[PDB]
C-alpha cells in the first residue's frame, strides 16, 4: 500500500507515512498575484543549459522523468533568489485527466493543464541525497503548460513515451536540449517550499515562471496514455498525478517583476 495518486493512497493519505506533509513549508501553493511582493533586489535567473547531457527517460510509476549527467557543472541554474550553483538532475511533469487541471501550483486559483519541474541540487552539498537534508538543498524551476499550439521542443519527449508505457521502463534519451521547453520570459515568483511528492522534504527554493508554455492537445493526450502500473499488471492510466495547493502559512511569495 505505497503512496500514489488514487482515492486510497493519494495526497490526503501521505501524512501517515510522511508527517512533514503537514509541515510549515509545504508545496505546492496558490500564487496570489496581488499579494506577491515585487522584490527589486531579486536577480535575473541564469539558466545555463548549453552543455546539458541528457541520458535516459524513465517511467517511475508516478510520472516520467528525463535524467541528466549531474557529475559536473554542465546544466546549471544560478542567480535569481539563489546563492551559488545548482546542477540539473532531471525534469518531469504533472498533468490532469482534463485540460482544466493538472498543475500543482495555481495562479489566483487558476489551474493549468500540466506543470513541468526542472529539479536542481546545490553543488555545495556534493550529492542530491545530502542536498535533500538542507533547507537550501534544491531549486525547482516550475513552468506551466496550457493547451493550444504544439511545443516543438517537447515532441522528442512525446514521441518516445510509447516505449516507456509502464512503471520501471526506461529508454536511452541522449542529446535532448531542455532549452526547447522554456518560455520567452524568465520572469518568476519564488518562495521556500518542499518536494510535492513523498518524501515531501522541506529543502526546495521554488522558482515558478509567470509565462506558461503552449502544448497541443495531441501532446498532452500522449502523457495521458502512460500507465501507473508495471507491464503485465492491470492498466491504470497515469493522469491526475498532482498534489493540490497547501497552506502558505508564514511565507511570502516574491515576484521578480512589476
Ligand atoms: C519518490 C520520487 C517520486 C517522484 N518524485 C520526483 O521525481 C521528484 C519530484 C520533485 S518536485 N514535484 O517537488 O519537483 C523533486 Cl524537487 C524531486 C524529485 S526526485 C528526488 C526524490 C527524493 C530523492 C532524491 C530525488
Ligand atoms: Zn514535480
Amino acid at each position: 500500500h505505497h503512496w500514489g495518486y488514487g482515492k486510497h493512497n493519494g495526497p490526503e493519505h501521505w501524512h501517515k507515512d510522511f508527517p512533514i506533509a503537514k509541515g510549515e513549508r509545504q508545496s505546492p501553493v496558490d500564487i496570489d498575484t496581488h499579494t506577491a511582493k515585487y522584490d527589486p533586489s531579486l536577480k535575473p535567473l541564469s539558466v545555463s543549459y548549453d552543455q546539458a547531457t541528457s541520458l535516459r527517460i524513465l517511467n517511475n510509476g508516478h510520472s516520467f522523468q528525463v535524467e541528466f549527467d549531474d557529475s559536473q557543472d554542465k546544466a546549471v541554474l544560478k542567480g535569481g533568489p539563489l546563492d551559488g550553483t545548482y546542477r540539473l538532475l532531471q525534469f518531469h511533469f504533472h498533468w490532469g485527466s482534463l485540460d482544466g487541471q493538472g498543475s500543482e501550483h495555481t495562479v489566483d486559483k487558476k489551474k493549468y493543464a500540466a506543470e513541468l519541474h526542472l529539479v536542481h541540487w546545490n553543488t555545495k552539498y556534493g550529492d542530491v541525497g545530502k542536498a535533500l537534508q538542507q533547507p537550501d538543498g534544491l531549486a525547482v524551476l516550475g513552468i506551466f503548460l496550457k493547451v493550444g499550439s504544439a511545443k516543438p521542443g517537447l515532441q522528442k519527449v512525446v514521441d518516445v513515451l510509447d516505449s516507456i508505457k509502464t512503471k520501471g521502463k526506461s529508454a536511452d534519451f541522449t542529446n535532448f536540449d531542455p532549452r526547447g521547453l522554456l518560455p520567452e520570459s524568465l520572469d518568476y515568483w519564488t518562495y521556500p517550499g518542499s518536494l510535492t511528492t513523498p518524501p515531501l522534504a522541506e529543502c526546495v527554493t521554488w522558482i515558478v515562471l509567470k509565462e506558461p508554455i503552449s502544448v497541443s492537445s495531441e501532446q498532452v493526450l500522449k502523457f495521458r496514455k502512460l500507465n501507473f502500473n508495471g507491464e503485465g499488471e492491470p492498466e491504470e492510466l497515469m493522469v491526475d498525478n498532482w498534489r493540490p495547493a497547501q497552506p502558505l502559512k508564514n511565507r511570502q511569495i516574491k515576484a521578480s517583476f512589476k
